[PDB]
């Protein structure tokens, strides 16, 4: 409505999407978790897995909150998220880009937290020569940012789904975990957060 | 014509794509429908199901009116969809980015009727293991707003086609079935609106 | 060219490239001619035939008309097309996106006719399971505007071209007709013209 | 530097790179010359060859020169291509686009002299039936404007070698000519040059 | 943040990023490094090995400083690449565009110093006949800037790396040496230098 082209002329003023929106030397705080949907297949040759995933990222962007009384009706707004800053979150062990699954638009309220769920495709490295073992194959999808430090971009994960992963696949879901590591180089004194995801999985039968 | 051309000079003026056109507290209501084209292909393996099918989809941009008598002649305008608010529609179980097929513009007449009808191509998780069978194998083609709730952006739901089926494939469509509903998550305080379309089919040549 | 530079920068000062260049009531009259150049491949499976052809596209946009006496020897021009309005022309049946090709440019003279000529490839639903018999496989190649009318956007056909197809295909190109028809629809008061392109063509083996 | 920094200001005021550079009725003169590098592959079923190949163009822009004791230093410049006016060349024989494999940038020196040097890999339509045999296979790669006739763009060749040719590939070079034609259409009153690169191979062994 | 913003403000206004940030007598320095983390697949029909690596770049661009007194708290920030000068590095032999896995992104610092850490999947030529024998295949990766000379783009190598070679690969990593050259053209008075990483691998049995 009017409101809302209004509040869209207000917040983008003098945004910068470029710009990680820390305030007094604060880092972002971004939560972060994965729900694994479907194996879609593995490359036992060269050791590969396929998979769809739902991320669920969330963060605050002081940047972007409003008084609802000035803007009344409107509590939360739809943003494509070009137009906003993003956790540039890598996938550490991709082999191939992200196909992104679903419209590419986060959720916005007024109090300026961001939400963005993207559904994804993509293909990662991983060991699969269990996959025919009682064992099964252990892959892990590890992710987190490829330019920012903790003290800058603080990763955290939340809780872990599973209720979405499909039923008819012809891999079975053993178990899946969920760990946030803080890993240092040489190159820098500040830790690097990332969060891990550990797939356990089997050919059924 | 020259009216033409004011008239997107009027339209352009103060629109903004990005905001969904909700009035005074009221929700933008959007009618959808899906007619199956073809099916592609099937895979039995990694279970999925490849569809080309052709989307119906229409609402009412209140922002996009105009006084005929202003503008004589000009009864429809056909518009690139980056220029206007288009429906953040998403398939909820699809596995492939969807694949547009026509020229994308929607047209939209004097009174701010919007219809946008594209074709597309789109692969979607499915279990695909009885397509050998004589009941053939079912597959939801569930579609929804990937962020707007029910009070915002109200999908409903219009008559479904299966005249445009191709004949000539190796799966027979043995039935189309459309529902809408609407349910809570637990996540957010407003209900969501999703259309889902269940296709049957077997292969001709399952014998 | 002199000329030539300030000819574009007057061209564009009121060009709107989304709006359809009718006056008058009149409808933009579209000539639209397709010449198959090769069958890549049929997919007899999935009932898809893979085609390179070369659309030539013709019409007369007033708007992009120019007096020569005031741009001296400027009597045509190569343009992007992404600047100009281009009939919105659908392939009906295509189940892929088309590929272009050629440089994606067009020759516009003084009197303001557009001539466009993407060689393109494309796949499409077909019936191709009589490939391999002496009657062939027989597939149409629809196309129209998607949201032009008859009344705004008329399109017509040209001469029939069969000069292009290369002669070393396994395919024999056994004919192609051609045909227009103006159909209507529940929806619309105006019927929606389409020209259809009719291949016959069997294997050489 | 900072030389370079004042010359494009300079340079870019009123540059149009959608318009060709001609001055006085003459044509841009330009030079093309195909390197082949490798043949990747053939498909014998659908009559396609697979190319990597290495063009070196050449012209003269008029609008891209200064006086070197204006910009003290600075003889050359690295441009992008999408910043200047490039040959409309098509590659008319092509059933792929094609994939540029090298920065797209243009060295321009300070009299306009516009080189552009890109590694490129694509497929062609080709009979390849012959691969196998002592006589191999001619594939003819042609290439010209697909918009501007000779008296706008002079397309002329220059020598080229097969000194690039990688030789641990599985097909020998059995001949290897490149002609410039110029050869009538049925659309125009004006000739359109041609510069095709016929290169016979076979499967060693 | 407040810094940050202003500092990107400040920094856009008059940066180039088609300029060579070189100066009077001093070329850019650009440091490279490669890390092979995958070999992805050979092909021994077309001799082609498709890899993943991780590439380290850094240089400095002094018009990328700033006074970190101006700007507290401001030591580092992330930019996407496309807003900067980069040296344009064309990998010689490469028979695809390079898929960049990663957020196109680099980490510049008040010195103007940037860092590039881009992960990559890229196929190549090379003959990799010998990939199940003993001696194994021997692959050269071969980097260098496409337009600038050594007096503009001095091109370095720096510390290479195994440690990130993946242990469950189907091909065992043998050997890996870098090597900096520098080379001259018919073409031109200034040697072109190019860093080459040699990679020997084996079928593992
Ligand atoms: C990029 N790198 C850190 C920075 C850094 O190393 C670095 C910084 C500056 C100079 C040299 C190296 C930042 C956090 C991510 C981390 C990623 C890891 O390297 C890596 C690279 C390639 C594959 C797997 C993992
Ligand atoms: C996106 N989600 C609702 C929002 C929401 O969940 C949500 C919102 C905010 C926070 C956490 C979760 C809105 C309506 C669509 C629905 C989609 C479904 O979850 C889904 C997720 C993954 C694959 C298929 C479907
Ligand atoms: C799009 N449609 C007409 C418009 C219209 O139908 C329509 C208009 C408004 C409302 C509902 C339907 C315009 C001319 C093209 C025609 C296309 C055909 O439907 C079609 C759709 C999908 C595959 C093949 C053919
Ligand atoms: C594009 N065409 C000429 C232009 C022209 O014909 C033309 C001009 C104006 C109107 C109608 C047609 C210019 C020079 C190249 C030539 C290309 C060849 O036809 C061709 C067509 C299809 C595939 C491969 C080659
Ligand atoms: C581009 N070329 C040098 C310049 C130059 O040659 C050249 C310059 C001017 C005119 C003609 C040729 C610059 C440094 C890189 C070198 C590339 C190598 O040729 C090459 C070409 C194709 C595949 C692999 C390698
Ligand atoms: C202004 C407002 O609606 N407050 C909420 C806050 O309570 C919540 O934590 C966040 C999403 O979790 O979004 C905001
Ligand atoms: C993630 C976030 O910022 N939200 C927190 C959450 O713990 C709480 O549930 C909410 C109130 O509903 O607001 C606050
Ligand atoms: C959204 C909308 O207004 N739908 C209209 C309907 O009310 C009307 O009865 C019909 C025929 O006039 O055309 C359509
Ligand atoms: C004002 C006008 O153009 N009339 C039609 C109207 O009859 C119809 O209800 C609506 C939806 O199709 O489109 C408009
Ligand atoms: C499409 C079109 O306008 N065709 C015209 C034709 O009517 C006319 O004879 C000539 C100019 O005299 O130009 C051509
Ligand atoms: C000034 C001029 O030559 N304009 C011609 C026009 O007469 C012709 O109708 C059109 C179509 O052929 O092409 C152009
Ligand atoms: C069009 C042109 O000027 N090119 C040639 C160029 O090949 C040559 O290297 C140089 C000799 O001075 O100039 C001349
Ligand atoms: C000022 C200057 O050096 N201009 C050169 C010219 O000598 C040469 O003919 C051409 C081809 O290299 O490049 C340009
Ligand atoms: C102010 C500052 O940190 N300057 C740094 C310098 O210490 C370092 O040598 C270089 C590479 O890290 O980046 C610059
Ligand atoms: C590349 C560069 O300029 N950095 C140098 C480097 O030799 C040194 O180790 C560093 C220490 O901070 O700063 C300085
Ligand atoms: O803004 C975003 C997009 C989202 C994508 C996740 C991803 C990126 C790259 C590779 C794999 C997955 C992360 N943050
Ligand atoms: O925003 C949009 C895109 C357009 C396409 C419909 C679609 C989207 C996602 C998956 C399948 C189909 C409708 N509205
Ligand atoms: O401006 C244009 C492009 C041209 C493309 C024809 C086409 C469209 C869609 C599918 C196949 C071919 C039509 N008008
Ligand atoms: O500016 C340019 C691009 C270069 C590409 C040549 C080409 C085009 C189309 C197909 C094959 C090769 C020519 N001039
Ligand atoms: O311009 C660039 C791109 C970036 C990546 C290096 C590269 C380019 C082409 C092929 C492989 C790797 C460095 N500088």
């Amino acid at each position: 409505g009017e409101f809302q082209r209004k509040l869209y002329k207000e917040l983008v003023k003098n945004y910068n999407p470029d710009v990680i929106p820390t305030q007094r030397d604060r880092p972002v705080t971004v939560y972060f978790s994965l729900s694994l949907l479907q194996i879609m297949d593995v490359d036992e040759k060269n050791q590969v897995v396929d998979v769809v995933f739902w991320l669920q990222m969330s963060w605050t962007d002081h940047y972007l909150q409003w008084n609802v009384s000035e803007y009344p009706g409107v509590k939360q707004v739809s943003v494509p998220i070009s137009s906003l800053w993003v956790p540039d979150l890598a996938a550490y062990n991709a082999i191939s880009k992200p196909e992104v699954l679903t419209p590419q638009l986060a959720l916005v309220n007024s109090s300026g937290h961001v939400q963005y769920l993207p559904s994804i495709r993509q293909r990662f490295s991983c060991d699969v020569s269990g996959v025919d073992t009682e064992s099964g194959a252990t892959c892990k999808l590890k992710f987190g940012s490829w330019t920012h430090h903790s003290r800058e971009l603080d990763l955290q994960m939340q809780e872990a789904d599973i209720s979405g992963y499909i039923p008819y696949s012809r891999f079975e879901l053993v178990g899946v975990t969920q760990k946030r590591s803080e890993r240092f180089y040489e190159c820098c004194k500040e830790p690097y957060p990332d969060v891990t995801f550990t797939v356990t999985f089997r050919k059924k039968g």
